[PDB]
């Protein structure tokens, strides 16, 4: 209550209990004021691929969704090296200690001032009712290490376009337009506070494990099947063989992998690579309304050992990296790769078909041929595994409520989830400049100049499976890399810069298939 | 499920009413001719359901001086790859061959006690094998001979004619039906689900 | 469900802030150059999701007289074959035509 | 209560129960000090047909009056639509979140 | 409670009764932004006796440690000739009245200004997690005097270093980074204090 007393405490920890783990986390945000208050419609220009309709909103939002937010490094290796399922249940979200502060300029100094009476004004949208903007992977997270101090996002959305003569940005007569004060929100001055909780629906556990075996090595080796099929053909007659004595490729199968398409592989070395100012032209895409989009990334198949693919897997940066291009003679330092060959056993590498087919009909004089199946799509008894979570990837995804969908789970990995955490947004309230005397009746055109900060917590109670399993021998985990290093991992730097040195995935236990 | 149907997807109707559904049958004399499904053309029907998924397979008739001579089948057959090696695909859905047809290794078969050693041959197939059919599904389930169907080649203007492609293969559509492979005395009961973060329809192949 | 979308699929996101990931653009140069994904360009994005099923089908103009002209379009449709014998394939799932076109 | 604490929420929307339709609507306003906090006459001149005496005052008003203060353009067209009539039955004001700034 | 109220009293005393003696102080003290915020590491160069590898820390701590921090020079004549023996038994910590200010420089000039909804954040490691420099005899502990006001010491440490070629400062798989922001501290405005309590062990009689 008040000016003189705080609204809140720092809560940054992690409780591992049982089969719980209970993570706090906290930040310090700063809100501008975008646009100057105002709504702004913001389109493309002419007729191409990128085209677009939509509007900017002097609104910002916050953004825990990455993983990393709420874990540390030591938290994550604790997590995914003993257990075998991770799970979110609930979640708990405030803001505290809301301090609002004005801005003068005289000449060209800048004066900050502290406004007691000022106030911000935030809501969360409980029932989906605005454009869902989070689980598209944007910018403008908690960072990853608690003493950062972060700027928030801008709100916008963007909607249907049309066909003008030379423009396809024309607005359709079906382009919603959202106002984000038809929304009764809460307002704040310093002294109170804001607070609301939320709990997930069910979903599967995200698997931890890596397979312990390969679904054509499924069997018992030292025993031949019982099934017949015909070998060969030769010498006027009919030759049945039994399937088995070591001879894998033969033996029937009740199940079948996965789905997946070719992607085109680009060798890390190089030299080998061929010089192209471009890779659009050669990557996979899907179109939508006429205009081609990058098939970005596809289902988990892996590429071959040594090399990559366009947008295929999932690629960060340390904080070393600003702007928007790296080169090296090999995938650069800063760049944090990501592999799905831990899928190999199920899922369809990217370096080449799904198998082969038969041709056409035959007779005694021709000869029986068969064609290459480039691409495979869902067919029934076939399984494969789902893209692995990562410690800086997002966590979930809002399903589209659509008519149908087929196992919605995200492609860049994740929970789908068809009633996602709230989007929270947050503005300053304007607080006008002197108003003339005689009246005017045109909008305020001029206000003062402010901007607010504060602190922010996320509680999320996660549930994980245990991990039972009788093998022998001891199992791959994740370690600490054992070089002695200039800067310890996963640590500051002299210039005091945080830097992940890479990813980690949650693969590492087995279990068998 | 122990019963065969007792009609096919496409004949699924009543023969003495037409639809009143309508579409473009003729093109010609420089305007749209739009004709009315019914009167006992059935090809042109509307339909709900679509038949099920599947694959063409290589055909290897009964009678031994028709096939070609082959010392092995593994060139012709149907291959799955996974880790870079290639793996037979055996059983397929449950895609019956032509009448008088068998495929590789696409249907169970067995042997009896009389069998022993690693192979029979016959100028037929051989007394002591036992050849299972699927033809009984052959009223939903697409069979093997041939392709699923046809589609939309190219895009059309008054100079240039309307072509269309076959499609050998064919994958999981919305509203599509199909019957899972029969139980025989002789086969598996059971088998178990890979644990897996997707399956689809998962029974035994 | 009796709406029509409010957003396209590959347009939904936050325009006003990039993405964090990253791509291989350009192969050029004896070495490998990676962009942010961002800037405005949205062929480029990582999307979580994906248009639907669905295949070609013959267009033909509304206006008779760019039409070619066919005595029957039974020859050019699209077909499903059971039991040997073919069939229309009618009608497919809900795939939109050109403007103009059927 | 005190400076600290504010003295209201932000109130915008629209309730559809039944046959009753209940709209709120909040927007943020400036008030300046007028004629100096003086009364003063006003009065024409010559003869015609606009002529005057009154009265300008160094107080200001609200005015909600017009429709579309109360209606979005979709709660126009939601209820033009479906219904053959509309009264007003009771309404509801408020102030809060005075502040008050010398120059 | 409030800007207006204060949030305690100055007692600085001590009290002989029977086998028990109590003694109190209080000091002002004066905390300045170390590192602008940020942890920093800090490590030697090249090989020699004097290596060392470990971080800077934008926090700063209390040391009451030192004896004269406690006794006055007639509380020590007084106890040390009457008494064969002392030890420790229980302790009480508290802050208060705190107030925080900024500072702002036009041209050359320095003007400080009182921020009177800024926050500092504090908390005690009663789990003894981090790494814990006391007991190493550093600076910065409560002037003997009562009238001095002293200001609050940097908190750092420093972890293993390891073999380089010609560098033995360099860092070692095993070496340990904390964050101080990982620790549930308390937020403390003007108005609000901040106390624990604490209770020693038996140990003999020094």
């Amino acid at each position: 209550d008040g000016v003189g007393q705080s609204s809140g405490n720092w809560h940054c920890d992690s409780v591992w209990m049982g089969d719980r783990v209970l993570t706090k986390s906290t930040r310090t945000w700063s809100l501008p004021t975008y646009n100057n208050h105002l709504y702004k419609q913001i389109n493309g220009s002419g007729t191409g691929d990128a085209v677009y309709f939509g509007y900017s909103t002097p609104w910002g939002y916050f953004d825990f969704n990455r993983f990393h937010c709420h874990f540390s490094p030591r938290d994550w290796q604790r997590l995914v090296n003993n257990h075998w399922g991770i799970r979110p249940r609930r979640l708990n979200f405030k803001l505290f200690n809301i301090q609002v502060k004005e801005v003068t300029t005289t000449d060209g100094t800048k004066t900050i001032a502290n406004n007691l009476t000022s106030t911000v004004q935030v809501f969360a949208d409980t029932e989906h009712q605005l454009p869902y903007i989070l689980g598209s992977a944007h910018e403008g997270c908690m960072p990853p290490f608690p003493a950062d101090v972060f700027m928030l996002p801008q709100y916008g959305y963007l909607t249907l376009n049309g066909p003008g003569s030379n423009n396809n940005n024309l607005s359709t007569p079906s382009s919603a337009f959202y106002c984000l004060e038809y929304f009764p929100s809460q307002m704040l001055r310093t002294g109170n506070n804001f607070v609301f909780t939320y709990e997930f629906e069910k979903v599967p556990f995200h698997s931890m494990f890596m397979h312990n075996q390969a679904l054509d090595r499924l069997m018992n080796p030292l025993v031949d099947q019982y099934l017949w099929y015909l070998d060969a053909t030769s010498g006027n007659n009919l030759t049945f063989r039994k399937a088995g004595a070591k001879n894998f490729p033969e033996y029937f199968r009740n199940w079948i992998p996965g789905p997946g398409c070719r992607n085109q592989q680009w060798n890390k070395v190089g030299t080998k690579n061929n010089p192209q100012t471009g890779t659009w032209a050669s990557a996979n895409k899907w179109r939508l309304q006429g205009r081609l989009n990058k098939y970005a990334p596809g289902q988990p198949n892996a590429p071959a050992e040594g090399f990559l693919t366009n947008a295929g897997d999932l690629a960060f940066a340390n904080a070393k990296a600003t702007g928007a291009t790296t080169a090296a003679g090999t995938v650069p330092a800063d760049i944090l790769l990501t592999s799905e060959s831990e899928t190999t056993t199920t899922n369809m590498m990217s370096n080449n078909g799904w198998g082969a087919i038969a041709s056409n009909n035959q007779n005694a004089s021709v000869a029986p041929t068969v064609q290459y199946e480039d691409s495979a799509h869902v067919l029934p008894g076939m399984v494969w595994q789902d893209r692995d979570i990562y410690l800086q990837g997002p966590i979930w995804a809002k399903i589209p409520e659509t008519d149908g969908h087929f196992h919605p789970s995200p492609l860049m990995g994740g929970f789908g989830l068809k009633n996602p955490p709230p989007q929270i947004l947050i503005k300053n309230t304007p607080v006008p400049a002197d108003p003339p005397t005689q009246f005017s009746s045109q909008k305020i055109n001029s206000f003062i100049t402010q901007y607010s900060t504060g602190q922010m917590t996320v509680e999320i109670e996660w549930e994980l499976r245990k991990e039972n399993s009788k093998r022998w021998n001891p199992e791959i985990q994740y370690t600490a890399n054992f070089n002695n290093s200039a800067n310890a991992q996963f640590s500051v730097n002299n210039n005091g810069l945080y830097i992940e040195d890479r990813t980690i995935g949650t693969r590492y236990l087995t279990h068998t298939l």
